[PDB]
C-alpha cells in the first residue's frame, strides 16, 4: 500500500496513527529541510527518495534551505550560504524531485515568527535545547547561544510551514520531540536512518569526508567503495551494506568470476543479507556489485549536472 | 566640576577618560533601561537621581522600558508589562526626570535588529551568556533559552540606541562588558552601587520585598526604617547608612533629646560615618532621622503619584 510504501526504509514514524490520519486527505503536505551543503552525498539522497515517496502518494513537497538555521550553526555568510542552497536546489532536481523550493531567511525574521521565537524560548530549557543539538550542532569548544537558538527555530518553522509530514534523519528527532510538546498542532515525523561513514567509524557527514556524493565520478564511486570499510560476514555498521540495502534495485545480479561460483542474483536485500552474514558472498565481490548500480544510480544525476 | 558630579555616588565608570571625551561633545546622550517593576523603589530612585545628574551635565535622556527583556526574564505577558512600563514612566517624570521614554519592542522585533542578534549570539559563547545573567535571571530551577538571547538582546539594543553613557547598576557590569567586546563603537559605562535590602540579607529588590518604594506612605516608611538591620557601628551593610549616604542633604541636623546628647549637625555623610562608627551616634537616633529626611524627599514624588 502507500503507507508501508512510505514506512520503507525509514527508521520510524512518530504515530503510525497519525500518518494513517493523514493519508486520508486530499490535500497533505511533507517537508524537509536541508542546511546548504557544499556537496550532495547519499545521505541526502536517500532523504531525497523518501520525499518522492510522499510525493508518488500525493503529498505536496516542501523543501527548506535552510539558509539562516545554517548561517546560525555557523556555515558562513548568508549570501554565500543562499548560493550553495542555490546549487542544491539543482542537485534535488536533478534527483528527480518536482517541488517548492523556499529559503529559510524570507519568513523567519519576520517581526511575529521572531516574537513565536522569544515565546518558544521561554519554554525550551537551555538543557533541554543543548540536548537536541548534540548531533547537529558545528563541532565548538565555547558553545555559541545560537546552538540554542536553532533548536526553537526549526519548530517554529515547523509552525509556520503547517505541514502535516516533517522527514529528517534520526538524529533530528530530539528538535522533533521538542516540536512535539511546543507546538499546539501535532505534526507526523518520520525519521530516517542515518548513513555510516565509508570508514564505519562515525555516521556519513558533509565535513568528515567519508561520503560517496551523487556527482562523485565513476572512477570516485569505484575507488571509495574499494577502500570502504566492510568485513567478512558483518552487516551491522557496513556502510556498503547499508548502499546494497537503500539505494539498490532487486533482484540484484551481483556478476563474479565462475572461478569464485560465477554470477549471483539476489531476489531481495534480506536474501543479500544472508548470503554476506553467513560469508557466502564475499566483499570484495559486493562491493564490484554495489559499485557498478551504484554508478548507474547516480548516472543520470551527474549528467544533468554537467 | 561636571565629571566629579557625575562621579559622584558612583561605584565605577568604564573609563574615565572615555567619559572626558564625551563631555567636550555638544550632544550628548545618556541611557538606561529597566524592566518595567510593580514598585519603584529607592534603587530606582537612586539610578533615576544619577540620570538627572547626567542631564544637567548636558546631556540627552533616554529611558528604555524593556518591555521584551521584561518578557524575556519571565515578568509575563508584554501588554500587561507595557501598563506597568506605562506607570513606571510617570513614577519617572514624578521624580522630575524629562526624558525621551521608549518602549523596546517597537523597535526590538525588527527585520534587522533580529539578524543583528543572531549575528551576536554568534560570537556569545553561552557560559559567557549565563554568568552575565547571574545577578539579572528570574529564579529559575531550569534555566530557559530565553535567559541567553537577553544580554545578547541588551547588546544590540546598546548598538541600536546608539547613546554615548549607559548607565545601570553594577549587576549589569557583565552585560556590559559583553557589549564593550563585542560592539564596534564603545560606550561609557556608569555603575550605580546596589543598595543593600532593608534586612540586610540581600540586596534590594522588587520582588524580595526588602525596599522602601519611593510613593510608600510616611508611616510605612517610619515602620520599614525602624525595624530595618542597623547593627551599632557597623556601617557595611547597612541599608540605613546607605540611604544617609545617597539621598540625605548635609549639613543633617540629627534631632534627638537633650537626655541622648541633644540635636546634632553633621556635615557629611563622611562625618556621619565617623559619628556612628565610633558608637557615638544611636542606631534608633540615626533611623528617626533617616525615616524624616527620607519623607520629606520623596513627599512631592508620592503628592505627584495622588
Ligand atoms: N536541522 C536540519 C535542517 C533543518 C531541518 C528542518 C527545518 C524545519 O523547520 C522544517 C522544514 C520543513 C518542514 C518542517 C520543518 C529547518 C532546518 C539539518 O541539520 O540539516
Ligand atoms: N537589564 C536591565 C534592563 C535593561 C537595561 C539596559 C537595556 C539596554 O540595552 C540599554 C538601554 C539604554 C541605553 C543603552 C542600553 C535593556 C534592558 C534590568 O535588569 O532592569
Amino acid at each position: 500500500d502507500e503507507f508501508e510504501m512510505i514506512k520503507r526504509n525509514t527508521s520510524e514514524i512518530i504515530s503510525e496513527e497519525e500518518l494513517r490520519e493523514v493519508l486520508k486527505k486530499d490535500e497533505k503536505s511533507a517537508g524537509i529541510g536541508f542546511e546548504p551543503s557544499g556537496k550532495i552525498h547519499l545521505g541526502h539522497y536517500l532523504q531525497i527518495k523518501k520525499m518522492i515517496d510522499l510525493q508518488n502518494a500525493g503529498f505536496d513537497i516542501i523543501i527548506l534551505l535552510a539558509d539562516l538555521h545554517a548561517y546560525l550553526n555557523q556555515k558562513g555568510e548568508l549570501d554565500e550560504i543562499r548560493k550553495i542552497g542555490d546549487y542544491n536546489k539543482k542537485v534535488f532536481e536533478a534527483m528527480g524531485l518536482k517541488a517548492k523550493y523556499v529559503y529559510g531567511s524570507p519568513f523567519q525574521l519576520d517581526k511575529d515568527y521572531t516574537l513565536n521565537v522569544y515565546r518558544l524560548a521561554l519554554k525550551t530549557t537551555l538543557k533541554r535545547a543543548r540536548r537536541s543539538m548534540e548531533l547537529i550542532a558545528r563541532e565548538d569548544e565555547n558553545p555559541k547561544v545560537a546552538e540554542v537558538i536553532y533548536p526553537i527555530m526549526q519548530v517554529n518553522t515547523s509552525h509556520r510551514l503547517g505541514v502535516d509530514v516533517a522527514v529528517g534523519g534520526m538524529e533530528q528527532r530530539k528538535i522533533h520531540m521538542l516540536a512535539r510538546e511546543l507546538l499546539p498542532k501535532k505534526v507526523v515525523m518520520i525519521h530516517n536512518p542515518v548513513l555510516t561513514g565509508l570508514d564505519g567509524e562515525g555516521k556519513m557527514s558533509s565535513s568528515k569526508g567519508n561520503f560517496i556524493a551523487v556527482d562523485d565520478s565513476p572512477e570516485e564511486i569505484r575507488a571509495k567503495i574499494k577502500k570502504a570499510y566492510c568485513p567478512a560476514g558483518v552487516v551491522e555498521g557496513n556502510p556498503i551494506m547499508e548502499i546494497a540495502k537503500y539505494f539498490l534495485e532487486y533482484p540484484l545480479t551481483i556478476k563474479r568470476p565462475e572461478k569464485f561460483g560465477g554470477d549471483l542474483t539476489v531476489n531481495s536485500y534480506e536474501e543479500l543479507e544472508s548470503l554476506f552474514k553467513n560469508k557466502e558472498l564475499h566483499p570484495m565481490d559486493l562491493k564490484n556489485a554495489v559499485a557498478e548500480e551504484l554508478i548507474k544510480i547516480l548516472e543520470p544525476i551527474r549528467k544533468r549536472l554537467l
